[PDB]
Parts: C-alpha cells; structure tokens; sequence
DNA sequence: CCGGAGGACAGTCCTCCGG
DNA sequence: CCGGAGGACTGTCCTCCGG
C-alpha cells in the first residue's frame, strides 16, 4: 500500500516494488520507502487541554 | 427530537416531544433543550496552530 | 506539477441501557 | 447516578487522478 518516498514527493502512482520501484530502479534514483511519522492524537481532550493552557497564559 | 437536558445530565429516555416531554409534563419540571453546544475544530491545522503557538510562549 | 477526488479509517458526539 | 455500548457523523490521511 505505501507508496515510495518520490512517487508521495511526487503525487504519482508507485509500482510500489521494493527494492526500487520500477520508476526509481529505470531513473536511478534512490528508493526509499520510509515509515508513516507519527502525529499528535487529534482527540477533543488534546485540543481543548492545548487551546486553554495556551489561553489562559 | 433531541433530548432534553434534564434526562440529558441524568443520561435517560428522552421522548423528545416539545414543549413538554413526558416526565417534565408528569413531574412538573422545566424542560429546556438547551442548543447545539458550538465548539472549535478537531482538525489538523488548528491543533497544530494552536500547538504551535502554545510553543512559541 | 500539484490541487483535489476518492475513500477507508479514526476518533467524536449525542443517546440511553442496565448495573 | 453513571460507564460505556451502539450509530450516525465529521474530519483524517493516504494515495493517485487529471487538468
């Protein structure tokens, strides 16, 4: 399902094939499939806890 | 047809029938469906926003 | 090139059961 | 009084379309 790091770069659809997708491997570019980088939870408590320490200072 | 608040807070069966519903009218209460509480966006950029600018102060 | 559909999915948001 | 289950809804987050 994870597309490589250029074809997300780039919008595109991947072949997805790894070790180097076919437009990566053809190109000779580097082809590198890195994790999905975790966020902050987008919860109601972290909205409501952040937006009320920051006013309320 | 939404509940009333005070079947609300006591977390019972609402049936919802304005001005009146049935326990209010049986039990002499005040009935108030009180509105759609507004609230701000669980979305992304305002979290980071606000996040942001809690770490700015 | 790159905004946006397309959509599966996560986490809300109200309601009312049943202990 | 209330924990949290059930369900519609809201917005996400990912990918690849299509001008």
């Amino acid at each position: 399902e994870q597309a490589c790091d250029i074809c997300r770069l780039k919008k595109l659809k991947c072949s997805k094939e790894k070790p180097k997708c076919a437009k990566c491997l053809k190109n000779n570019w580097e082809c590198r499939y890195s994790p999905k980088t975790k966020r902050s939870p987008l919860t109601r408590a972290h909205l409501t806890e952040v937006e009320s320490r920051l006013e309320r200072l």
